[PDB]
């Protein structure tokens, strides 16, 4: 699975379950073209994002819907969302895990890039 | 100063100097209009950012050019930038600090909202 | 696995490999008693630390030898190490993942605690 | 001020005010000897922790009472405290800021080592 998104909850100290996540790919004309969509699972993971789809070289945007998540939990968050924009597969095929750690007024995002 | 941006470098243990930062307010036709812009100083800070009487209520995106910053030092970072998107001044004026802490493959962002 | 430790390297974007980890449980007399120990694997993980029914209620301290890790890559770090001290299982025994993300001048730690 | 200590709350998005910080130095015999101590202020900062005519080369430990901070707010946190341990002024004179960013189940810490 070459694109994996994992989200944790730093207030509850757990997986962030059912977070909307939309991946996009910057097309040849400089506009973001949908690429994959998802809701995180019981373990805060979102798998098979390139099933049926080519994971080609390019610029990707993983957009995590943190506002909905915190609002569904009765909290008013600071951010509308958490976006992670990066170039994929520029030096060859890689496997990517984007981890997001969440609080209402704060997030962190790391990328684990491993060579297949 | 009602909107400050502050940047640290987690690798070197110091402020992040000369980091380009571009702020945009979302326009009603639902697109991002230039709002202000600048470079962090010697203390990693950016002040006097709000273009005249313009810091109205609205959706803001602060974009930090972290890629140029790591590339100026010879490092090859994960991200193209770090965008922070938030609604500002919807329930009466506050002062906003956007703190960003930077690593080549990771960053962290926090809003410290305080009351006039 | 009821006590697990994940370390990640935020400079390189990968698991932190071969990092020395030492757990301790606080004793009857309020001193720290050697409990388990390990070095993180290829995936930056350290497994079979506790042994389920060997994991009592108490205060544990996970220490991560972050200093050697950075000096073994030719970097000179800030911290001597990173410690994590938590109360374990004071309730209906649960699984603990302690995740640590590393950088020379900074680290961040998170607990994922799940009902088995 | 050769040793500042700044604490932010990532849940509420404000400084963490009134936080108990206790600082130790490792003595000749390798036991932690009390050194300075205090409580963070309206800005979450803790100034006047030490005097440059007294802050000598050695290993310090900066312990921050996150548990009482979270309880005082009705929150059952994960960690007992946040311990930051580090060697100081071994290369001569420098200013140190320990920044800590708190969530009930996570925290991150960065050292900003700047020069006289």
């Amino acid at each position: 699975c070459p694109l994996m998104v994992k989200v944790l909850d730093a207030v509850r100290g757990s997986p962030a379950i059912n977070v909307a996540v939309h991946v996009f790919r910057k097309a040849a004309d400089d506009t973001w073209e949908p690429f994959a969509s998802g809701k995180t699972s019981e373990s805060g993971e979102l798998h098979g994002l390139t099933a049926e789809e080519e994971f080609v070289e390019g610029i990707y945007k993983v957009e995590i819907d943190t506002k909905s998540y915190w609002k569904a939990l009765g909290i008013s968050p600071f951010h509308e969302h958490a976006e992670v924009v990066f170039t994929a597969n520029d030096s060859g095929p890689r496997r990517y895990t984007i981890a997001a750690l969440l609080s209402p007024y704060s997030y962190s995002t790391t990328a684990v890039v491993t060579n297949p």
